[PDB]
């Protein structure tokens, strides 16, 4: 009580001292030591009964609500704290352990929570607000922020921090994991390492980004791979990789560099492979035309259910990319451009599988037809609440890209993994 | 090590010695031979004991970094080297004999790369900082330079130069490579020299620019011929020949001149021939438009698989431009505006062939019917592992340009050259 009540009289007289805005302008080490000074000279007026070390307690509070993320510092600070969940200004839970569990932290109000917020969406570019409510992010530590505004958060602004996780996993570990059967595992390096234009399709949080750090350690280190990436996600192993990064609109609406200009230098770098973080706007157009003139091999991951949801998905970004193009004329620049799709998913029990490998087959009429060469069929549950499902290949032996295959001498061992998990 | 050290010494030196911006403002014969007699002095009064020839050596080096583009220099000047990929300031890629390869070639740091770079593009006028942080560019050699500066390529700024060509493989090149048959040959001379529309198709890398540059040997030296390029690649050796350009939008998204826009014009500009360098969008359209109008002889690369591909593909890029034309008059206006179609695939072994020489001899419903005159066919591969084929002739004794060669005096030459190759 006295702490608190100390701390909000020191605030107070810092707000009527100085004006926020001249500390924004000045850098963090500056306005933090001025902030100390201030506060110290108003503890000192005030003849504040406190220790030393309470005194720099409060000084550190005030410095981390001027400019920091207020009480979120010794949350975000700690490591075992996996996920962060505020649900208002007067809730904080965080995950430990993988448990769930309510923290005695707590924001001055609603206001204070959004203008955290708001920091925090900012710090990548990003702007929350009542005309954009939600906002989903990820920081540079790879940590990913979602956030709504008061007015679809009822209660207050809601804001979720799921803290990056230090490892990544592997093509054998996904083997492993039962996520892909080691037939799979073989068609997969068949199909990464034979050039074939691939789609890795997936609902969130389903192993998207994994599935296709993993999918490039087929390439090979001869080939020249550029990467473009909206958070820095990928850490390809070849040499000759070239990484480059989107840059959001700045504040004023301007230096804007949308993933469509990146693909379109892309296809001025001279590469082999183009890879795409993540395609959710015109930029597919662009990276349909790259697969389909010459950079075979370029992969992209997309957010969808299933392979089919991933071509309508694909034909209604092309569609809104500012040309006009008949839908036909989509469906079959689709057709020529992609080869296969990859469905990582996550099943009823949190876990993930890699649920469909599917060709896309031609064009029959306005219908786009796919065969799937491998399925993961669910056959049960297991007593301790696990999907229980096997990964099955559909049997077919000539699949539409084997003559890539043949053209790398892959084709011997395509069809020995098609055959061996028939 | 005493060398690096000593060059670093004296690059020190230099610069605690002579202003940047002076050096600058003198001319590059001036500020070369005061830099070659400050570095002398520098040595002198630091007591190093080196070689003349180390020391000239290294006062040439320390002159191109000052004024010059430092170690990328030699690889400039090196004829052999086709393209230099920088990725960041300790990558240095060259392509050599069409392969690309890693060298030992690196930079001090990225500063001192993103220096070169920014002189280099304003060496042309064009510049490339955060503001603008993409700048492709021609130089006035002719060679292509891209580069992406440090926000958006992560691993430092990135720089593509892709140098002209000076010297070309011809029709006697592609001939001794087993490209094509000497009937083949004479066939393709025909063609060139018929005033034959032409589309020159082929795979990812299979010479579809090498083969139309060799067939524009064929244009007669007093046609009114016009070329546009997304990047200078054609060499033509006739005296009336005009070469324009695109010149992609700017981050601004302005001042964009499409190749639609460039043949619109060339429609304009009463030439005999309009080469484009590859049809990639609805600038197809216009071509095939200018294959119609009399502009005779008209060539264009495609990227397509083969000859069925390359009409779907032309198809598609008409649906492109945004006219309401049907699927039926587009395969028309295909149909009545090109001629032949030269198919030219890369092999397994990475042997070029020209797999298709093939007429576009009608519409039937819906269909378009062509008749391969000359087709590679392929008997198997040798234990060596290359793949073993020979060029044959259909046999069809009168092609339906027959007439034309026929009006220009070569149709006898056509009549032997089929023969023979049967
Ligand atoms: N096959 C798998 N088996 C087990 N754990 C996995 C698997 N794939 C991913 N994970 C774990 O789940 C996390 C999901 O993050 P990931 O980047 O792979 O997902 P995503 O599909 O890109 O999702 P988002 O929509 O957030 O981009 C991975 O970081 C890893 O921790
Ligand atoms: N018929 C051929 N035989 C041997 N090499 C060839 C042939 N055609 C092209 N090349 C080589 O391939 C390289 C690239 O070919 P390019 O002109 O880019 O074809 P495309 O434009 O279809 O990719 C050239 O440097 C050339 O040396
Ligand atoms: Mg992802
Ligand atoms: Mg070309």
């Amino acid at each position: 009580d006295y702490y608190h009540a100390t701390k909000t009289t020191i605030f107070n007289a810092l707000l009527n001292t100085i004006d926020l805005s001249q500390l924004a302008q000045l850098d963090l080490k500056q306005a933090g030591e001025e902030i100390r000074d201030i506060v110290a000279e108003l503890v000192a007026i005030k003849n504040v009964s406190m220790s030393v070390a309470e005194q720099e307690h409060l000084v550190q509070d005030i410095i981390n609500d001027v400019l920091g993320y207020g009480p979120l510092e010794p949350l975000l600070a700690r490591d075992d704290i996996a996920d962060i969940m505020v649900n208002g200004a007067h809730r904080v839970f965080i995950e430990v352990g993988g448990k769930v569990q309510l923290t005695n932290v707590r924001f001055r109000d609603n206001l204070q929570l959004m203008n955290i917020c708001q920091r925090i969406v900012s710090q990548v570019g990003r702007r929350v607000d009542e005309s954009s409510p939600i906002c989903d992010a990820r920081l540079p530590d790879g940590s990913r922020v979602n956030v709504i505004a008061p007015p679809l958060a009822l209660d207050g602004p809601t804001l979720t921090i799921r803290k990056f996780k230090k490892d990544k996993l592997t093509m054998k570990n996904l083997v492993e994991f039962a996520s892909i059967s080691p037939e799979g595992a073989r068609v997969l390096g068949v199909i990464g390492a034979c050039r074939c234009n691939l789609v890795i399709s997936g609902g969130t949080g389903s192993g998207k980004t994994t599935l296709l750090n993993t999918m490039t350690a087929f390439i090979d280190p001869t080939e020249r791979v550029v990467t473009c990436e909206d958070a820095a996600e990928l850490q390809l192993q070849q040499p000759h990789v070239v990484r480059l990064e989107t840059r959001p609109p700045n504040l004023e609406g301007s230096g804007a560099v949308t993933m469509r200009d990146l693909v379109k230098n892309c296809l001025r770098m001279r590469p082999e492979r183009i890879i795409v973080g993540e395609v959710r706007g015109p930029e597919a157009f662009d990276l349909l035309q790259a697969m389909n003139t010459g950079h075979d091999g370029s992969m992209g991951t997309l957010h969808a259910n299933s392979p089919r949801e991933a071509i309508s998905r694909i034909e209604s970004m092309i569609t809104m990319g500012g040309y006009g193009l008949p839908s036909k004329t989509i469906k079959e620049m689709i057709v020529g451009s992609v080869d296969v799709i990859i469905q990582a998913a996550r099943l009823r029990d949190g876990s993930r599988r890699i649920t469909h490998i599917t060709e896309v087959v031609g064009l029959e009429g306005d219908v786009i037809v796919t065969q799937d060469l491998f399925v993961y069929e669910i056959t049960g549950e297991d007593e301790h609440g696990k999907v229980v499902g096997k990964h099955r290949s559909t049997g077919i032996a000539r699949p539409r890209f084997w003559d890539r295959a043949r053209y790398y001498g892959l084709e011997r061992e395509l069809a020995e993994a098609l055959d061996a998990a028939e």
